């Protein structure tokens, strides 16, 4: 019974009653049938004093209702700026998503709460977050005619695109500290250039081992395909970067991936004379019988190109 009274007092804005109920043992994190806590209801109705009292007494700032909405979602939707600021100060998750993929920034942008948008952005909100329909917050601002917010979010996305371009260049050039700084300031490790090369492609091609490792640790797709089907492992096998081959395989690289010509990493290592790489690829399950579009196996290429030691290794594995 205490829990129900606290929910109602919080919803009704009964500041004195909230304090008494808490003093008498009401559970600050009690939840109604749909998972709303007193903090949800105070944030939704705009009762700043009660929000602060609930947080002072142990309220879970990131409590989820049964569909994933947090108190920050509700304050962002209803446009309660000071409550947004208090929630964030008490640890609210600025990028939390409900079961539809909707984050607080989606709601502030859709419902035209500019100062809340600006506060969410200052607190780390992700302008690239897409809901289940594929909408970013900018998309919703545009669709709903909130042009000032749309323009603000467009500028923010253009700054991230610039960071993405610098990340490609730093990864190609081997500037490790620049790579790490760019990732920390929000560069997308899975960005790709016009031909489909990602930072991981460029680092593997240029033999930048440390950068390969940093990119994979920050979530880079080990099996990303460029526009012709080449993966990072293709490029490391071609250029002969043995340690990078081993890191890629350790991180899940597909050992038998083929480009649009049917060329696999083993073809490239055998053709270009990289014996240790051939051996590592065989150890990880490379397919000696794979034929490219010309009908050539890796053994065929080793024979055609005079790589006798490799030809013998591949016959042993026939």
């Amino acid at each position: 019974d205490l829990g129900k009274k606290l929910l109602e007092a919080a919803r009704a804005g009964q500041d004195d009653e909230v304090r008494i109920l808490l003093a008498n043992g009401a559970d600050v994190n009690t939840a109604d049938e749909t998972g709303f806590t007193p903090l949800h209801l105070a944030a939704w109705e705009g009762h700043l004093g009660i929000v602060e009292v609930l947080l002072k007494n142990g309220a879970d700032v990131n409590a989820n209702d049964e569909r994933g909405h947090t108190p920050l979602h509700l304050a962002a939707y209803t446009g309660h700026l000071e409550i947004v600021e208090v929630l964030l100060k008490n640890g609210a998750g600025v990028n939390a998503t409900d079961v539809i993929g909707t984050a607080p920034l989606h709601l502030a942008a859709m419902w035209g709460h500019l100062e809340i948008v600006e506060v969410l952005l200052k607190n780390g909100a992700d302008v690239r977050a897409q809901d289940k329909f594929g909408k970013t917050p900018k998309d919703l601002a545009r669709d709903n005619g909130n042009e000032w917010i749309r323009e603000l979010l467009e500028k923010a996305e253009r700054k991230l695109k610039d960071l993405d371009r610098k990340l490609l260049e730093a990864a190609r050039a081997g500037h490790r500290d620049e790579v790490e700084d760019l990732i920390k300031n929000g560069a997308d490790v899975n960005t790709a250039d016009e031909t489909g090369f990602t930072p991981l492609h460029l680092a593997a091609w240029e033999g930048h081992l440390g950068i390969v490792e940093v990119l994979l640790k920050n979530g880079a797709d080990v099996n990303a395909n460029d526009e012709r089907g080449h993966t990072p492992l293709h490029l490391a096998a071609y250029t002969g970067h043995l340690e990078i081959v081993e890191v890629l395989l350790k991180n899940g690289a597909g050992v038998n991936a083929t480009d649009v010509i049917g060329t696999a990493p083993l073809h490239l290592a055998a053709m270009w004379g990289h014996l240790e790489i051939v051996e590592v690829l065989l150890k990880h399950g490379a397919d000696v019988n794979a034929q490219d579009k010309f009908g050539k196996t890796p053994f065929d290429l080793a024979i055609d190109n005079g790589n006798e030691d490799i030809a013998e290794v591949l016959q042993k594995a026939a």
